[PDB]
This record gives C-alpha cells, structure tokens and sequence, in this order.
DNA sequence: GCCTACACTCCG
DNA sequence: CGGAGTGTAGGC
C-alpha cells in the first residue's frame, strides 16, 4: 500500500502478483480511499469519485496521467 | 449460437458474437470450438492446433467456408 | 481505412 | 485467477 501522490490526499495503491495458473506472472492493481474502501477498476473508481473529478486520462495501472 | 462448421472435422463448431459497446460496438468476433470445447480466436491459432490433419490455406476464418 | 490477431481489463 | 468482452498495433 504505497501512497498514490497523483490522487487526492489519503489514497494508496497496491500491486499483487498472480502466483499460478495461465496468467501467472501478471498482476492486479488495487486502490484504497481515505475511508479505506478498495477499488479494482477504473470505472469503479471513476464512479466513486464522481463528477467531483475527471479521470479520462488517468492510467489505472501506473497511477499517473497519460 | 454454436454452429457446426461442416468444412472442419466432426464436432468442430463456430460462433459469431456481436460487440455490445465501445469503439467497435456492432462489429463481431468469430470463435471456434474443438470437439472437447477448447476455444480458438484466430486462423493461425486454429492452424497450429490442427497441424497437418487439415489444410486451412483456403479456409475463410470469418465465414467458416473454404474458398 | 479496415481487418486480423492477440493483449489487456474488469468483474465474478 | 479465469475468461468473456473490448482495445488497438501493425499489416495490408
């Protein structure tokens, strides 16, 4: 859970390696709000942040604007 | 629908799926299934699997017909 | 400009 | 972690 400096304050990001199976070696990226709720996708996070914030160019995987 | 593909060996089936949203909403993707149910998504993948048991040179992946 | 082919997301 | 469903680079 590394702080995510691109987002508003309190946010963290984590990456977790897949350990077996066909996709072994790939990873999943998670975000955690201030509240601490977990986010697993761009649409999910963009819904939660709402018309509050525009993440069109937000790269979910890297946590940077692209 | 999984349709028999008569030009492939017995039991092989083809299914066409319409994309429901995004950049290519309305376009389709074509998939093949082996007799056991293994899914294939391209001509070179299907040709690699079958090897010399079929000649796919003239096989139109999209329509499932020899030309 | 359109298509194949395959990588990747997203959510179960 | 799987895999249907979509993104898209590169060939043509």
């Amino acid at each position: 859970r590394m702080d995510c400096p691109a987002l508003p304050p309190g946010w963290k990001k984590e990456e977790v390696i897949r350990k077996s199976g066909l996709s072994a070696g790939k990873s999943d990226v998670y975000y955690f709000s201030p509240s601490g709720k977990k986010f697993r996708s761009k649409p999910q996070l963009a819904r939660y942040l709402g018309n509050t914030v525009d993440l069109s160019s937000f790269d979910f995987r890297t946590g940077k604007m692209m």
